């Protein structure tokens, strides 16, 4: 299996996520980084990864940060077919604020509808929790690892 790791930022937590995540994953599975306001989704397929892990944040009304906004929209426009694929959903966010997490919780919808299949739970990173956002990624890196491992019975 290989994986592409794409960050949705604004002020650099979903890149420093996307670096933990890949260092986590790097002894099972090979991982490369892409900032999604320099990744689209016909790019996505043309690397082949059969995982995509994506971590992004969530701005205004409950968007994407930084490059995920023309990213998900190019999906939703384009609509193309990712049933030959898995995917994994770090959310970034802040209960301070509304929508909380909204863009997590968007990605996985959208990517899902498109046949992509879904590895783990869709992580809701709290910057008012007070944890540092890319050991948190790293934690959960580790579950996505253990859901891989898992099978159906
Ligand atoms: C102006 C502003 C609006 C925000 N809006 C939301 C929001 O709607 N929902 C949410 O969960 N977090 C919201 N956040 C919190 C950010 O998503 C959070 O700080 C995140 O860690 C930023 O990640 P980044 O450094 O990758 O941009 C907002 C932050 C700011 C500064």
């Amino acid at each position: 299996m290989n994986a592409l790791i794409l960050y949705g930022t604004e002020t650099g937590n979903a890149e420093a996520c996307a670096t933990t995540i890949s260092q986590v994953l790097a002894d099972t599975v090979d991982t490369k980084v892409h900032d999604l306001a320099d990744m689209t989704p016909r790019a996505m397929l043309d690397s082949g990864a059969d995982l995509i892990v994506f971590a992004t944040a969530t701005y205004g009304e409950g968007e994407f940060a930084g490059g995920g906004a023309a990213f998900f929209e190019t999906l939703r426009e384009t609509k193309p077919d990712l049933s030959g694929l898995r995917f994994a959903v770090f959310g970034l966010g802040d209960s301070y604020y509304t929508t909380f997490n909204q863009a997590g919780a968007t990605a996985a919808t959208i990517l899902a509808s498109l046949g992509g299949t879904q590895v783990g739970d869709t992580a809701r990173h709290d910057t008012s929790s007070g944890d540092d956002p890319a050991a948190t990624a790293a934690e959960w890196a580790r579950e996505i690892l253990t859901a891989l491992a898992t099978p159906a019975v």
